[PDB]
């Protein structure tokens, strides 16, 4: 059973990356299972909907009373040392909110880090059918 743990915002970095204080340590978190357009893209740079995805994540975490992180059942960090997690702002999953708004796509999935995959894919299908943002 996945469980939530408290964390404290340090800084939002991009639509898909936030820095948190977790168990007393500053750590960079990559949001599991989603890909947002990025502002800091290794190759392209500032893609379309990038600033928008990044403002959405920022606002959502900055205006929360409580931030919680939820690790999945597989690896908890990636090769860059970033935490891999579902992030919740007052009970609401940020990863899902992005996809529901057409501001992220469901990423390529790697088992067993895929507990909320079907739920995200259902929100993605609704945002596509609603032709929101990325899907417009």
């Amino acid at each position: 059973k996945l469980h939530k743990e408290p964390a404290t915002l340090i800084k939002a970095i991009d639509g898909d990356t936030v820095k948190l204080m977790y168990k007393g340590q500053p750590m960079t978190f990559r949001l599991l299972l989603v890909d947002t357009p990025e502002t800091k893209h290794p190759k392209k740079g500032v893609e379309k909907y990038g600033p928008e995805a990044s403002a959405f994540t920022k606002k959502m975490v900055e205006n929360a009373k409580k931030i919680e992180v939820e690790f999945d059942k597989g690896q908890r960090t990636d090769k860059y040392g970033r935490g891999l997690a579902y992030i919740y702002a007052d009970g609401k999953m940020v990863n899902e909110a992005l996809v529901r708004q057409g501001l992220a796509k469901v990423a390529y999935v790697y088992k067993p880090n895929n507990t909320h995959e079907q739920h995200l894919r259902k929100s993605e299908a609704q945002a596509k059918k609603e032709k929101l943002n990325i899907w417009s």
